[PDB]
């Protein structure tokens, strides 16, 4: 009921079906606690992921404004710009790619396998540029050029990550929710925190749906310090397009990150070996392996709120791993 | 429905209509997302392993047995589901092409096997698979363990009842006229064959081979159809169609048609196809626009039996 001022926002259909809400028994055996997961890393477009639930409302959005090309931005091994890509080349309309190598690395792989592989594959028009200094500056200058080629573009801010992109995961909140609902009393949730809008839309909607649930975003790129706006400013930008309150604290963990965004380290690689060899399933180095990491610590720890389920957001990344591979 | 089975997929995989692909081809193309599949990246060997590992804990198995390429999609798939299970997993592997590039030898689906912490075997090639995966068996169960042999590609009778059902939900799903999958080890092939036969028999389904010519090809299929028949207490009549001219130099080789087959779903249609065998089979697919080689100008079918894993492997390239 409270989530309806959602229904006037378009949205594509690039999902179909809600996602698998499965339960971990060999992961939940070996870690003495009930763990769901959340399988928004299953989508049908291209190898799928978090960033797709929040295409379905920007690319209609794009649509509605007659544009014929999408612009956006990130890492060469963004999964985002990569699922970008790949709905727009579904539609028919260009798309360009403002790319930065945000770990100065050289390896062969992450510079040309992975992601950045499947960009070229889509036809992607790639910009380079030293750094992601300032993004959204950035992003219009090259709107600009774009456009005095007689393209009509619409700009897509850093990992999708607006209040209308973020609607997919108030979106998400509502399946969660269902999926939960007489089946299991979740205790708290868990997603990596990185542009914000994943954390930021399931924050809006946990609250109004499961306000007893605790929400705790993995820092993937920054500190608590440095992150907690973000989200927050998102939180209420959405809260306000649903013209609703949103009173709920946002509660961040940035101790799995270091030395860096994109660069992998020891207990996120343990990460993405444990749930790999005990559930079958595919983690990242970038994203879901250090918020996984972080899960595993908060057990052992006690930094979550009581011993209840945990449900952790599979937000996907998994074509990484190839780009990775084998370091650097 | 009497063989016992797996719940690894759950809803029917999506069917898709592609219409910028179809506006190029000048004909109607529809899509079998069977690549959508929620386990370790997906594939059609899933279906197959619904059945296998169903019958493998009926026998009380600890250890699953599988073969195939480097770069095998079954084998990463078995692997996969061995772990989910708490299943150990033993792989017996050869490198069909004699290359030696990085990323074929380490990336790609062999990379995801050291994730599933799959144990490897390694040999000059797999002549005779059968026997192979017995020996292996044999010193694994003189280990302590108790093995279940899968064959190459998962293609048995067991394993083809997996696309007996992606059949039904095809038949579902659905004016087709032709049908258009990849015949490789011929278990999905096969297992429509059976199942397209009793629910959509106006449909011509063409078999696009990947690793061999349509004389060494056809009986693989027609032995697997029969038995498939005989286990479900039902005949088939329906011969097996088969193009054998997309899969030049051999198994496991990119060619230029397929890889700009992958290039063109790409780009038209955001779909992932793979080098080694949905890019051949949707050339084969155009081509057969091409040369008029379809019984009519109806809607195609394509299958989507997976792959893309292979994609990083194969690049940049060997
Ligand atoms: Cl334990």
């Amino acid at each position: 009921m409270p989530l309806h001022h959602l229904t006037r926002f378009p949205r594509l259909e690039f999902i179909g079906a809600p996602t698998p809400l499965e339960y971990l028994p060999r992961l939940s055996d070996y870690l003495g606690r009930e763990i769901y997961i959340k399988r928004d890393d299953v989508t049908p477009i291209a190898m799928g992921g978090n960033k797709l639930r929040k295409l379905e409302f920007l690319v209609a959005d794009a649509l509605r404004e007659g544009a014929d090309t999408l612009i956006t931005a990130g890492a060469i091994q963004s999964n985002h710009v990569r699922q970008t890509a790949a709905v727009a080349a579904k539609l028919g309309l260009h798309c360009v790619a403002l790319l930065e190598n945000p770990i100065g690395t050289t390896a062969e792989n992450y510079l040309t396998n992975g992601n950045r592989l499947l960009l070229d594959l889509f036809n992607t028009q790639i910009e380079m540029c030293d750094a992601l200094t300032d993004p959204d500056a950035q992003l219009q200058t090259l709107a600009t050029r774009i456009e005095a080629q007689g393209f009509r573009p619409y700009v897509i801010p850093v990992g999708g990550s607006s209040a209308l992109g973020a609607m997919g995961y108030v979106e998400s909140a509502l399946e969660i929710a269902q999926q939960c609902e007489e089946v299991v009393g979740l205790s708290s949730v868990v997603v990596a925190s990185g542009s914000a809008g994943t954390h930021a839309g399931l924050a809006v909607g946990l609250e109004h749906l499961m306000p007893d649930v605790e929400l705790i975003g993995v820092t993937v790129s920054r500190s608590v310090a440095e992150q907690k706006p973000k989200v927050i400013a998102l939180q209420q930008a959405i809260a306000g397009q649903l013209a609703l309150t949103a009173t709920a604290d946002i509660h961040l963990w940035d101790d799995y990150f270091a030395p860096g965004y994109g660069v992998p380290n020891d207990a996120g690689m343990e990460a993405v070996k444990l749930l790999a060899s005990l559930e079958g399933v595919l983690l990242d180095p970038v994203y879901t392996g250090k918020a996984m990491a972080g899960l595993i610590d908060g057990i052992s720890q006690k930094r979550f709120n009581d011993d209840g389920p945990i449900l952790f957001i599979h937000t996907g990344g998994a074509p990484a791993l190839f780009a990775y591979h084998p370091h650097v």
